């Protein structure tokens, strides 16, 4: 029983974190095989941040401008290339701690664990969701760049996020491991603002199914709804519209609980018009949206 | 900026998790040097667990009954003994991934990370607080026994918790690494209920500081109070008393933010009576009591753990 926001064990990723220094800039790098991945803005200087010409600054660089440190062992950069917004440094030793891994681009609503790192030393691990506006509500201090977000599946580590910047609103923006940003953001110090955020409706429904599995009983109702009537109400509360794809994803949870998806949608609808009247669901008095339908199945009973 | 529930990087502990099997019972073990630690209830049958004599159950068992699985390599038990509610299995090989470690016992309100495992395979990590009633609000499914709770200081892993059982109310109970239970529980199949829990007050104030550091400042008032006046109100609302030691611990947060604790207690005092009036603090609609003052300083000052 119980229900906690749970992160993945971070050991496989801890063995890959290194320190990348270029000039005075020091951030974290992800060391897989004989390549260290890190945000390309590490080659920028105080002046080259508002409008950096990264191709010009990199063709500009020699391998011995980069200092890579795995613990007290300085790796030797033997080559450096750029792929979109990630820098790739070839090093002369493959990381013997490299796990089975792949690079995956995730979609808004998907969750992942983030290993916060400073000077290449892991500091803590937590759970995140890719917001519908392509930001993440992280916990990051200066020097956290290069920290990665991941999932683990049968000792295979899917890397799906690398941290680059903090936006004015306090949220954070990053890329996948191929250097493509999530969202309309760029690795520049120019004026940048994220879209208005919305609640991941499919995740809340999943969480509500998790409450019933754990026996929570107070929010459901005798009502059902049409997909369009629900979406009409939800959008008026800054909730993401729900598509038939989402309804399909919830299928297994609905099957396990004997509560149809559109029945539960009617329960979310009522919850949005009444509130929760002092009560809580799985210990929360707000609706949680950082549990996917996959997560709910993994952590909950059967 | 930002603020999250954060656990210690679990890697040092992951290299110590093994699967222990006794008969049909199978749970997790902690492999440190040439000893494997796990709950003693593994030697129990579905009826001996109702009322056992762990003494006699143990001595009757032999070494080859304990299947100690380290991933897939099998470990050879060359001895076994008890220490309170934790069983100890001596194996022929010392764990080469053994971290710099010690066994500590924590107080209520102190936090730790938990590495939930199943069949010796680490599955997820999360951050707990020992509740005042000596339970922890965990997320465990069957197979989780032997999952361990720890803290990391520099390169030292401090093991402080081992999971044993879930209570009928859903919360969880276990021992320190020396077998001593946390709270008034026994490792037996009987009717056991959790005592009435309370709010870790010093952790709520520490969380309010984290909110201020993140610029969430609406709850700050203008008033100040006294420990007496606060604690009189706090007892009514099932809040833990705030001691003089608690105030000194909030010292650095106080000086970093310009908000003297007791001034902060006035804010928490108001929040306790008037509620939050449809507002939120760090996005949460409840007062968060699972962040210690050191937790807050650690997370807002970037301290790493190698
Ligand atoms: C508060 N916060 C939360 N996450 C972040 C991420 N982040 C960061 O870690 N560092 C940044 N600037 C640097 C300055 C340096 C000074 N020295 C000596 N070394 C430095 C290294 C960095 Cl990496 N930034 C700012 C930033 C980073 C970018 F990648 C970008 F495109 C624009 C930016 F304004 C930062 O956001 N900070
Ligand atoms: C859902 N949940 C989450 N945490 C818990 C605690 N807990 C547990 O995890 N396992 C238990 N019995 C086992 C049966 C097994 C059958 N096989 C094949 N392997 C098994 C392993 C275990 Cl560990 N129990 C029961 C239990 C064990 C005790 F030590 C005790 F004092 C009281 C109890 F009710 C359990 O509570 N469940």
């Amino acid at each position: 029983s119980g229900f906690r926001k749970m992160a993945f064990p971070s050991g496989k990723v801890e063995g890959c974190m290194v320190q990348v220094t270029c000039g005075t800039t020091t951030l974290n790098g992800l060391w897989l095989d004989d390549v260290v991945y890190c945000p390309r803005h590490v080659i920028c200087t105080s002046e080259d941040i508002l409008n950096p010409n990264y191709e010009d600054l990199l063709i500009r660089k020699s391998n011995h401008n980069f200092l890579v440190q795995a613990g007290n062992v300085q790796l030797r950069v033997i080559g450096h290339s750029m792929q979109n917004c990630v820098l790739k440094l070839k090093v002369d030793t493959a990381n013997p701690k490299t796990p089975k891994y792949k690079f995956v681009r995730i979609q808004p609503g998907q969750t992942f664990s983030v290993l916060a790192c400073y000077n290449g030393s892991p500091s803590g691990v937590y759970q995140c969701a890719m917001r519908p506006n392509f930001t993440i509500k992280g916990s990051f201090l200066n020097g956290s760049c290069g920290s990665v977000g991941f999932n683990i599946d049968y000792d295979c580590v899917s890397f799906c996020y690398m941290h680059h910047m903090e936006l004015p609103t306090g949220v954070h923006a990053g890329t996948d491991l191929e250097g493509n940003f999530y969202g309309p953001f760029v690795d520049r110090q120019t004026a940048q603002a994220a879209g208005t955020d919305t609640t991941i409706t499919v995740n809340v429904l999943a969480w509500l199914y998790a409450a019933v599995i754990n026996g929570d009983r107070w929010f459901l109702n005798r009502f059902t709804t049409t997909l369009n009537d629900f979406n009409l109400v939800a959008m008026k509360y800054n909730y993401e519209p729900l598509t038939q794809d989402h309804v399909d994803i919830l299928g297994p949870l609905s099957a396990q609980t004997g509560i149809a998806v559109l029945d539960m949608c009617a329960s979310l609808k009522e919850l949005l018009q009444n509130g929760m009247n002092g009560r809580t669901i799985l210990g929360s008095a707000l609706l949680e949206d950082e549990f996917t339908p996959f997560d709910v199945v993994r952590q909950c009973s059967g």
